[PDB]
Parts: structure tokens; C-alpha cells; sequence
């Protein structure tokens, strides 16, 4: 399947430049996978940026916030890319790379709303922690994200942009 | 298996070697990926030299086509695209965003821009404004054209597509 | 497993040689048409080698195939082994003038046994006459007229009917 | 498809050389089987160097569970464990059974105690018995508040675990 | 798993120019057969080369393909019958070179045909059968067509004096 | 999946004399380990060979061709119980060398066989297992014929005062 | 999964066939291509063959059967775990003398039970003649042992002459 380059497979090249892929739906094994290349990025250096490319439609929520836990907790910048959509769990990702880092490809649609065995309460608790990354990273207030989240779409990237999900939309081609 | 030739490199390595990347089959999120790849690699290699895009696919998800349609846009490098075969629905799309003058189709390949056949209808509607816009764009026709044009399920001929201007050169010779 | 010698098809493909085997469909297409290309650049006037056992497929893989084969400037041999049906035939049919060759036993067929419109089947119908009429150069009426026969012809019907130029007897 | 670092290693290995080993994804006889040999392994290399241990887990089957804590206490090297996302029923006595002042979470994990619902009844009491009596080594609490604690089908977050004494630390950042 | 000896145990054996014909035959399997024989046939045009036939038979027109194959090369192809050549694995049998073709004392040998494309096109690929087994064994079609319609099996000894073998080892 | 670290995990262990018998046993398991038990004779006939259980057990004539291996061989044998050693897999923790037979603190001991051929070849088969099980517990037949009779788990401390094991090696 | 030369390879290099689990055309051809390729190695050296099978295709282990007594070389058979059917052949087909059980092992001659009935009865007594050339027991013997739908222990089986030796260890 994967192609050679030169010997090596693309993606594990593309980990030789630093870039993060994460691609498809989010869940234990892409996060067991995503973890360990982060943790490894930062042994190989703590100072160098990291790369991280997201086109998934979101996934488990648990999974989502053990991503996104380490990478607030890595010291590394990180600049994240979305490609193609980053919706749910996948925007989560998107909105905690680094301040000033975030970017986005101008066809790509962005959605906040988070799609419909666990009891009731536990997973309000996984929402109201929802509520807080958002407000944190997007600065908007907290009614405001709760109102933005009932709503089923997607944002188009310039008004993502200007809720404050990206830094930038490179249109230049 | 796939052949190993010759280093030994599988005969999909080597052609990737030659710059040539191959879009076979349904388009989801690993070929999105594995595409993407593709490209921004073969960037690195160099900024200027063509780079070789060889469509047979009957389409796929919408998301994953705009995925490689806007990372054929950002790289620098003109791009030949290919028809072999068919290009339907996606496949079209990317057949139409090559270089312009660098868009070919083998003499008897089939191009569909129409869009055949879990998201709501506002989304979906989004998603069709964009590729009436692209299209436009693309094939230097308006939009009323492009609109009827999508709105029929058929296929049309190589010569039909250049007249329509999904393509530029057709290569019935050898 | 496929024993080792290179693999044995690797091997194959290093005395030029391209097996078309099993039935036709987008993957085997693209690793026909990957195949025929690199052996293009290898040298540009050698000949090359398919040998065709296949009870057709899907007709835009087989003329995504049949295509690079008319674009390609080396001469190509096609060798039918046990059996050529449908779009298999086409790409027998296909082979340079004169290279054309079947094993005695051979089982052709150019009738197509058996998600697009009406419409458009017809329209790649119409295509396939166009091309058995100018590698057969049969009218089109016979091309019509024995496709529609759903039945296998010997290697000397077949070479009469000039889908062959050689029957290679014991 | 799990990337390759250049010697040549996939992620898991390269990561084994960092002394860290993955629990990740649930618990059972060939997850107790593979951690328990890179467990021996990296006292092997060393027997006072830390081992780290990311835990991200649902729990699973106990006995194999009761496998992989019994190494961790065996082993003469300091263990060093994290959890990261979650750490539920036989994931959270891993957690828990870290060397004491070494159990770290990130902030956003969800850790519970409680355990959710092939043997006698007799076995699975007699399993129960045995963990009541790791988590009041470990948490130092007495059994019964252990007990009601542990009937509440209930996360608690990685501030309240610190509270019940399964944590040490709660990590915004490294210090 | 296969055992290595550096060679997987079948590649180990088609340096010594054997070809195992085992299992179901299939398109695939022909494949296999028709590129071995071709390249024992590169290393060597002279060198004998042995084919051990196990094999409940197959389809027809793969093993039509494997027997053209043997035909067309100029080798000395030697047939071993191991545990049962049935239905088309007794064609392949038959067709070894004469005076090469060898079976074990307990093989199970079997010219019947057990047990989609129109009717007429089974009856003229089954009249080739009885041309090629005429061919070979040396006898009227009129007792092909006889013996080729009993659900059985002969022993080696009744296919020897069939003519479906030459030589049967005595252990 | 398996981490490599000049091998794989397991056969890094295996060079340690280590041989691994892990979840249940079948004719595939037995096979496997009957090989790494010839292997490690070969290797030296003098050196403790050091088995790891945790099995729910399996086939039983699977376990009796690993039982007979471990016999066989010169080698001692350091047999170690982690986490569970149910019914076949208790047979062979029982035939460790004596004084070699371990245990840690928590692990689940059970002698009884958890519930095709004729029933007769069922019972013909039972009564090795009481007989091996007699052997080497040093318990009487009627002793071991009524402790498998309880469908039940017991605790390594006793399971070494039943002699199935010599020692726990208690946490530090 | 397999320990590592993988654990099968160093044991075809000490001369060692094992036959496990059930009889297959698949599981026949490669015990075939290694019982040639051990006497290519020389056909003087001893071959070792560890059964533990139920059994099979009866035409499998048939082709097995006839490859051992094709070899010159000597072929000691171990019984480990069980041989029922046709692994108590394969057992039996071993060099006299050198055809060895561990102690606890189950053998079982009885055949347990895609072509005709008829058919089937030929091979049975192909199996008769077999078994009583090698056990050197009547056919009238072998014919009524089969009958019965039981096992043996190895000190039996070696009265019955399926086994020569026993080891005590």
C-alpha cells in the first residue's frame, strides 16, 4: 500500500520532518499512535516546532482529550493544519495548537457541534470540560460556545477565522 | 503481489520516483492521505519540476477530494492530470485542476462531472455551490452552464470534455 | 506463497513479460498500465510479452489497458492461455499485427456476458465495435452479429475470424 | 500503520529505549503477557533507572490485571505512571499501584475506581476481597470507604482522585 | 509456515527443477504452474523436469492451460502421482512424457470428471478431453467416453494397464 | 504490535532460558513449547529452564505432551504461576522441579477441569490426571480425586500448604 | 509468535519432522518436501518424525505414508500428546525398532467417522493391509480393532506392536 521513498515509507519520512498526521476517525489506537509520536518529537528535541495535520471527523471524546492534553503539556510549538474538515473532536485538536499556528485550507469545513453505556452525568462532566478548552483557546465566553454548539453545521474557514478557531487561511496558492 | 524491478523499488515507488502519482479506485480518507503525501514530497524533491497525476477513479467522498484539490493548489508545481480510464464526480475535479494546457485524456477514457447519488441538506448544498464555483473557475464557463451541465447523469466523450474545457489535449495518436 | 528464484513474477517481468491473469478490474488495470509504462522507458523498441488468461471485467479497466497499449510505441505479443472472454479478448485482439498468437486449446470469446444508464452501457458498446472492426477489420454488422452469440470459439475460428495470426501446434 | 524511526525501530521500540512502557487499550492475557515481559526486560537494563508507564485504558480481565500489578511491585525500579485520557476499574489499580509520589495525571483524565459489570460467585467475591485490600495499601484508606467508594458507578476527576489518594500530582506543564 | 533451509522449502525444491502441482487447480494455481515451467524451461531446455501432481482436479480450462504449457516446452516432463490425481489432475498425469509418468503404490487415480457458461460450451470443452486423453493413453475414444463416465477410482495398477501410467514403484 | 529490541520480546526472553506458556493451550501451544523445551536441552543440559504460566488451561492431551516434555528433559525447571493457573495449566506449575515451583502473592490455583470423544475415554484420561496430580502433591488418590471435585480458585498460601507450589514470594 | 533460525528451521536442521494438529493435502505436501529434502541431505542419517495429530485425509496421509517408505533413510516416530487414525499409521510406518511414545500419550487406530460409499471401502481395506503388515497382526485382527471406537495406552499399544519402546523419562 504505502509507497518507498528515498529507504523509507512516506508517513514515517513525513515523521522525519516532524509532521503529525492524523487522519481519519479518532479513537484508542490513533491516540496510542498520535501520544507516541509526540512524546517522541519531543525526546528527539524540545525546541523545534511540530507539525500537525488533521482531517478526521472527530471520535471519542476520551481519546480526543488525551490528545489534546499532551499537547498543551509537550513544550514544543505546534502548528496544526487542517485539511479537507475537522469536525468535532477533530476542531478540539485544531483550536489547541499553538496561538498564531493554526491554519486551514480554504475548502476545508470546520465543525463545532459535537454529533450524538456511560450514566447521564459523566457525559455532561466530559461536556462542561468541552466548554472550557473552547472558551480557553477561541477566548469567546462560555454562553456564547454553548449556543454555537447546538447548532449542527460546519464553518466555512473565513468564519471559523473570526470565531476564532484559525489563525490563518492561506488562499495563496 | 505487487512486481519488485530492478536498488528494488515495487513498480508503484518507482513510478512516484518519476514524479508520477497514481489515483486509482474509490477517493476516501487514506487515499486523501496517502495523495497529500504524495505531493508534499514530491515538493521537497523540487519546486519546479512537473508533476504527474494519473486518474482512474469513479470518485468518493466529497471531503476527501477538496483535501487533494486544495493541496494540488497550494503546491507550487504545474501538474499534468491524466484520464485513464474514467473520471467521475471527484474524479473530474481533479482531473480539471492540472495546469492549464496540462490536462490530458486517452482516447476512449469517460468524463463525468455530474454528482451521483449522514450530513444535512444545507451542508450538502454548501458543499455543491462550492464545486459550481471551482468548476467555473476551472473550465472559464459560467455558472448557469455548469449548474445544468452537473444536473445531468451522464457521461460524455474526451472530445465532448475538451469543447467543454475539462481538458486540453486529447491523444488519439500513439 | 510464490517461490523464490527475485519473486517469480519480478522475474517474469524482467524478460518483459506482463500476466494478465484472473479477472480485469481497477486494481489489476493500474497494475497492468503501471507495468506497461515502466517497460516503455526500459527500452523504446523492444517487444513486449502479455499473456492473457482472463474471463473479462470491467470494460473501463480493460480499455484503460487496451489504450496504453495502443499509445506505447514497442510492439506487443499477446499470447492466449486457456482462455480470452470478453473485454479479455479485446485485449488479445489487441496485439501488434502478425504477434498474435494462441495455445491450442484456447477457449475465446468476444461476447459480453451478462450504478450507469441505459444509455451510457450502449454508448461503451458502441465503442467496442469500432475497435474489434478495425483489428479484425470485420464489418460492423459481423462484429454486432457474433457478439451477440453467447458462445466460445476454437483458435482456428478465431484466427479465421482474425482475432489470431498463429496457433502454435504441438 | 504505525510509523518506523532510524538501526531501524517502530515507535513502540523506540519508545521502549526511553524506558516507557504503553498500556494503552484494554487489559487482558496477551496485554498482561506483553507488559510483563518489557517490564522484566527493563529491570534487566537496569534495576534503579525509572520506568515509565502511560496508562490510557477501560480496565479488563482482573486476573490479568492482578498479573501486571504483582510484576510492578516485584521489580526493585521506581515506577513512574501516567494517565492519560482515562484510567477505569483494573486501569486505575495500575495507576494507583505507582511508586509513592510518582502517580501523575494530566488534567483532563477521568479516573474510576468503580468496577463495571463465566465463574462461581464464590471467585468473584474472593477477587473483590483481594482488590479492596491493594487500594487501602495504596490509598491508605480503610476498606470500608473503600467499599462505598467503590460501589458508586461514578469518574472522578484527576483533583478528586488526588483527594481519595490514588494521585500524587496533577501536571498543567512539566515543573 | 513453510521451513527455510537460504530457501523456503519450495523454492529449495524448483532448484532442483520440481514443480509441486498440490491442492486445487484454479487460474491461480495455473499461473503459478505456467510461470515455473517457463522458467525451468529458460534454465535449461534438456534438463528433465519433474511435476508432483496432488490434486482433487480443478477447473478445466486452467488445467487446459497447464497441459498446453507442458506440450509446448521442449523438456522431459516427468508426472508423479502423490495420494490421488483425480478428474484434471489425472490429465496432467497422463500427459507426462512417455515413459516418465510414475505413481506410489497407494495413489488414487481417477480420469471421471465430478460433478457458469451455456451447455453446448461444457460439451465441446468435454470433447476435448476425450481427444487429449485418446492422445495419450492410446486407445478408442469409444472406451474414453465409457470410462470417463464412472464415478471411481483405479487403483495404479488398473491405470497402468489403462495407460494413464508406465511405472509403478514397488516399494 | 510486539516491541523488537543484534530480536522480538519474546525471543530476547527465550535467550534468557524463559519460555512462556500464556493463554490456553491447544495443539499449536503444545507444538510451540515442546520445540522451545528441546531448544533449551540442547543449549545446556545443567541450567534451570524457567517457565511462565498464566493459562485458563485447554486441550488436555495438549498440556499431558507438555507435561511429558518437562519430564523428559535433565534440565530443573523453575515453574512460575502469574496471575492464573486453572485446571491443565495448574498440572503443569505442579510439575516444576521440586523446590523450583513458584508463585506470586495474587495468582488464582484451581486442580479442577472445567466442564468430542466417548465419555469412557473422558474418565480414562481424568484418572492420569489423578494420578500425576498424586505424584508429584504427594496427596493420596482419594485426596486429590476430592479436591478437583470443587469447582473452585484457591490462594497461593494454600495452594503451598495443598503442595501444589513451594513458594510466594511475597512483595517486598 | 514463533520464537527465533525461526524454532522449525533449527529443528529441520537437526532432522526433525513435526507433524501437528490434523492431516491435510496442504500439511501432507510440506511434510513431503521435507522428508526428499532430508534424504537429499544424506540417506543415511536418521530422520525424526514427531506426530501429535487426530488425523485427517485419509489420501494425505496415504501420500505421506508411502513417501516414508519410499526414503531409505530410517524414520524414528515419536507419539507425543495422542495419534488417532491416521496418526496411529504414521506412527506405526516408522522404522521397527525406532517407533517410540511418551508415557501418557493416547493412541487410537479407529478411523472416526465427497465420494461414494464403495469408494471409501476400497481405501478401508488398503488401511487393513497396511496395518497388518506393519503390526505384523492378522487381518482378521485389524479389521475387528478397528471396530472398536477406543483409545489405548502406549503399554497396550506396544502389545498390539504399534509401539516398540516406551520412555520411562
Amino acid at each position: 500500500l504505502i509507497p518507498i521513498v528515498v529507504a523509507y515509507d512516506i508517513y514515517s519520512r513525513l515523521l522525519r520532518e516532524r509532521i503529525v498526521c492524523v487522519m481519519g476517525p479518532i479513537d484508542d489506537s490513533v491516540a496510542s499512535l498520535v501520544i507516541a509520536q509526540l512524546l517522541f518529537l519531543q525526546s528527539e528535541s524540545n525546541k523545534k516546532p511540530i507539525h500537525m495535520y488533521i482531517n478526521s471527523p472527530g471520535g471519542v471524546v476520551t481519546a480526543g482529550l488525551a490528545i489534546y492534553d499532551t499537547m498543551q503539556y509537550i513544550l514544543n510549538p505546534i502548528c496544526t493544519w487542517c485539511v479537507g474538515q475537522a469536525a468535532s473532536m477533530g476542531s478540539l485538536l485544531l483550536a489547541a495548537g499553538t496561538p498564531g499556528m493554526r491554519h486551514s485550507l480554504p475548502n476545508s469545513r470546520i465543525m463545532i457541534h459535537q454529533p450524538s453505556a456511560i450514566q447521564a452525568e459523566e457525559i455532561m462532566k466530559l461536556k462542561k470540560q468541552l466548554y472550557n478548552i473552547y472558551a480557553k483557546h477561541t477566548k469567546q465566553s462560555l454562553q456564547v460556545i454553548e449556543s454555537a454548539m447546538e447548532r449542527d453545521r460546519y464553518m466555512s474557514p473565513m468564519e471559523a477565522q473570526e470565531f476564532g478557531i484559525l489563525d490563518k487561511v492561506l488562499v495563496h496558492p
